[PDB]
DNA sequence: GCGATCAGCG
DNA sequence: ACGCTGATCGCA
């Protein structure tokens, strides 16, 4: 139905120096995945092409290369990647429609372009799960039907650019897009090609030394029950605690006993093989997901593994980090934490340099709940969380355990973001009068947190939506819903995602910052990972005491608040030893 | 597939 | 009855 030239060669009118350009990927992972087809929409006409003949054609080539000719694509990272892994680099991408519709409306879940085109009533072009289909269905349809999809996705792109442009400049989010997030997505591109360097003879030491305390805590408890069962199932860890050693139930699941960590942790009086479970929890929590799910994803020729940061997914403005996460690496429990000693520099006499921001979220949230001794606070630098440890657990600030510091953090993020005095009382083990009255006294020392709350959810109501300082949005329909539970959730959100969101905006702006200045230094140094409020890099090791002053000032810098913002910064031979 | 659980971020 | 996530596993 939609006219485009099948192409058997390339030509002078598909490399205009304004296109759409699809360049698809179907796997869900496109690192090192096959390109099954190209489209380019532009004002010569529409043309698809097959890959073999197009990335082998040096002209096309050179086109996708030469960032003098614009490209308007939708999720140009997965693009980029799979060409890097094909030799080829992408440049010139001036519109992409992924990240556009992510800014316009985080919560359409926006996953192809029909989704997006949607938004503007657009829909001649057919979801990609209806051309490929699901799960074994799962194929590559037969060439004119792919080549006509393939089209007709770009042919949306085309239309659609000045449609979300539009949009994105009345909500102020135009800049957020070009200079922000597609910058970005460059970079992310960078760090995911690059991957991060596995030392698996380690890992696999870890693993076997695991499964033998594995097996010594399963057996201590069996002989703690009286008897054998599987412990991974709640229907008969539950029969066990609770009817066979008559434990007191303290929580239910809509589906039994609960038997999270925080109950088991109040039955540790009452019986022993509680702590035993949760030991034997944790050792299998590190063997199954971090030992086995890393050893996995390693490419076994390099030994790296390659993340995929989705800069797209969540509500707030995070990225959030799939197969492997390389954002919940084990660091708190120093068994745990030693699995980062097998992430290791790819290269001979290099180094893992991890900076981080100290207490972002609070910062923030100084500067925009304009809180007087809240600023003040952080002008005298602070530490906030471990000051409000020494008030709940009252110890002197010697005494201060890493424990009881991110528990007085869980404190500190609960009163501002709506914690109850119930949930405070449980979380802390005190009574729900002291909690409240805790609660109480926290706002009689930041009152204009407490303004800033009350506020912010009265701007939701009225406007139906919250913003962050660099103006990435959030609807919140449930705001005013007549249900108290769902409006509640609502308010909550309300009071956070302007603070995690431009916590967000600030380290997303610190890392296009720093890819600047690490060029213009002529630098090796390059990114590895984010971890939300962290940038982890490796570099030679000539280069680690210049990057003990660039780093902290591009980080500290990338944005003026009414306090300082303060980072941290590490380096090792692991990154274990980046602490 | 989903819900409970737990690893991380604040 | 603080918020934002992803992986694993049993399935009441
Ligand atoms: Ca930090």
């Amino acid at each position: 139905k939609m006219a485009f030239t099948l192409a058997d060669r390339v030509t002078e009118e598909m490399l205009a120096d304004k296109a759409a350009l699809v360049v698809e990927v179907v796997e869900e992972n496109y690192h090192d995945a096959p390109i099954v087809g190209i489209a380019v929409v532009n004002e010569h006409g529409r043309f698809f092409l097959r890959p073999e003949t197009a990335l082998a054609d040096p002209q096309f080539v050179a086109w996708l290369g030469d960032e003098t000719k614009k490209k308007s694509m939708f999720d140009s990272k997965r693009a980029a990647v799979a060409l890097k892994w094909k030799g080829i680099e992408l440049c010139g991408v001036s519109f992409d429609l992924l990240l556009a519709a992510y800014l316009l409306d985080p919560a359409q879940g926006v996953d192809d372009v029909a989704a997006a085109a949607k938004m503007k009533q657009y829909e001649a072009v057919r979801p990609d799960e209806a051309v490929y289909g699901k799960g074994a269905k799962r194929a590559v349809p037969d060439e004119p039907v792919l080549a006509e999809h393939l089209v007709r996705k770009a042919a949306a792109i085309w239309e659609l650019e000045r449609p979300f442009l539009d949009e994105l400049r009345r909500n102020e989010q135009d800049r957020l897009l070009v200079e922000l997030e597609q910058p970005l997505s460059s970079i992310l591109a960078e760090m995911e090609f690059a991957g991060v360097k596995v030392d698996t003879k380690r890992l696999e030491q870890m693993g076997k030394e695991l499964a033998e305390q594995l097996g010594t805590v399963e057996q201590r408890i069996y002989e703690l029950a009286g008897q054998e069962f599987n412990i991974n199932s709640p229907k008969q860890l539950g029969v066990i605690l609770f009817e066979k050693l008559q434990l007191p139930v303290l929580k239910k699941t809509k589906t039994g006993y609960s038997t999270s960590a925080d109950v088991l942790e109040k039955l540790a009086p009452y019986h022993e093989i509680v702590e035993n479970i949760l030991h034997y929890r944790q050792l299998g929590k590190l063997q199954s997901t971090y030992i086995e799910g890393l050893l996995k994803v390693v490419r076994p020729a390099t030994k790296k593994v390659h993340t995929i940061f989705n800069q797209a997914l969540t509500q707030t403005g995070r990225l959030s980090s799939t197969e492997p996460n390389l954002q919940n690496i084990p660091i708190r429990l120093e068994e745990g934490r030693k699995i980062r000693q097998a992430f290791v520099p790819s290269e001979s006499d290099w180094l893992i340099f991890a900076a981080d921001y100290s207490q972002i979220e609070l910062r923030v949230l100084a500067h925009i709940a304009e809180d007087d001794n809240l600023m003040e606070a952080f002008r005298r630098d602070l530490d906030i969380h471990t000051k409000t440890a020494m008030d709940i657990f009252q110890v002197s600030e010697d005494e201060v355990t890493p424990n009881m510091r991110r528990q007085a953090k869980a404190v500190n993020f609960g009163i501002v973001y709506g914690i109850s005095d119930y949930g405070l009382a449980q979380n802390l083990n005190i009574s729900r009068k002291e909690a409240a009255e805790f609660i109480e006294r926290y706002f009689e020392s930041f009152p204009g947190v407490k303004r800033y709350m009350e506020n912010i959810v009265q701007e939701a109501k009225q406007k139906g939506y919250v913003t962050t300082l660099l103006h990435r949005r959030r609807y919140l329909p449930d705001i005013t819903s007549r249900n108290f539970n769902v409006r509640s959730f609502a308010e909550r959100m309300a009071m956070n995602t302007p603070i995690q969101g431009s916590a967000a905006d600030i380290i997303k702006k610190a890392m296009i910052d720093l890819n600047a200045r690490l060029k213009e230094e002529r630098l090796q140094a390059h990114l590895l990972l984010q971890v939300h409020d962290e940038l982890i890099l490796e570099a030679p090791k000539e280069e680690m005491e210049r990057l003990c002053r660039l780093v902290p000032e591009v980080m500290e810098q990338a944005v003026t608040l009414r306090v300082p913002l303060k980072v941290d910064y590490h380096y090792g031979s692991t990154w274990y030893d980046a602490k």
